[PDB]
């Protein structure tokens, strides 16, 4: 799992993933929803 937004200097997650307000790159309503930081539309 890659890591994400404030947690890893605002960098992107690859692939479209989600970054959860904890830094984390998935697609799951826990990591695109709120507090999600990036991408929270799956890079559509």
């Amino acid at each position: 799992m890659e890591q994400c937004g404030r947690q890893a200097g605002g960098a992107l997650c690859p692939g479209g993933l989600c970054c959860s307000q904890y830094g984390w790159c998935a697609n799951t309503p826990e990591y695109c929803g709120s507090g999600c930081q990036s991408q929270c539309d799956g890079g559509v």
